[PDB]
């Protein structure tokens, strides 16, 4: 019974336009002590991007030393949220969501390569969701932002190609086991994510 209601309030918010989505915005904030040494922060620590220069970061217990991801500040474990990514030279990077028990270290760290986050991500310009090491290639778009859903209440993620409209990329059913983090991966030299404010 509930996992029929939850699939009817699921095609309810897969059909919502931009307006209807913003009406759940969530104000995202990058965590200064979670970005790897490779990760610059700017903007006002709105924006992600790969380091030119030294950063001079301290090693922390939260920051991620074997890839090039950072969180945001917060967590959200009620609630239905909404925030948006535009991109720049997106040729490796990737936008999704985490568990705050998601290993910060080694090969596993990786968001989408573990059963504990949930992604989309650009590969050679090419198009994945990624969740539990298990890949899905997606069609190209245009959009160079992406919009996150994250409904904690009724138990989805949802990530939309944002243009003019919003079209669907992926989603996932998750009864979710604790919070998730808005979560960031730039790898590729002028790949940057910026946090929108709209």
């Amino acid at each position: 019974g509930m996992a029929s209601l939850k699939a009817k309030v699921l095609e309810t918010f897969l059909a919502k336009s931009r307006p209807e989505l913003l009406e759940y915005y969530i104000k995202v904030i990058l965590d200064y002590n979670t970005a790897h040494n490779k990760v610059a922060l700017s903007e006002c620590y709105t924006v992600a991007s790969v380091a030119e220069m030294p950063q001079n970061y301290r090693p922390h217990p939260q920051r991620f030393t074997y890839c090039s991801q950072v969180l945001g500040l917060h967590c959200y474990k009620k609630g239905i949220h909404y925030w948006e990514v535009e991109l720049q030279k997106n040729n490796f990077c990737g936008v999704g969501i985490c568990y705050g028990s998601m290993n910060r270290q080694g090969p596993e760290s990786r968001l989408g390569r573990n059963s504990a986050s949930w992604c989309v991500e650009w590969f050679n310009t090419k198009i994945s969701a990624w969740h539990n090491n298990v890949e899905k290639t997606l069609p190209s778009t245009k959009a160079t932002r992406v919009g996150v859903l994250l409904n904690c209440d009724h138990g989805f993620v949802i990530f939309f190609a944002v243009a003019d409209k919003v079209h669907l990329m992926y989603k996932f059913r998750v009864d979710f086991t604790e919070a998730l983090y808005p979560a960031f991966w730039v790898f590729s030299a002028g790949a940057t994510l910026s946090i929108c404010s709209p």
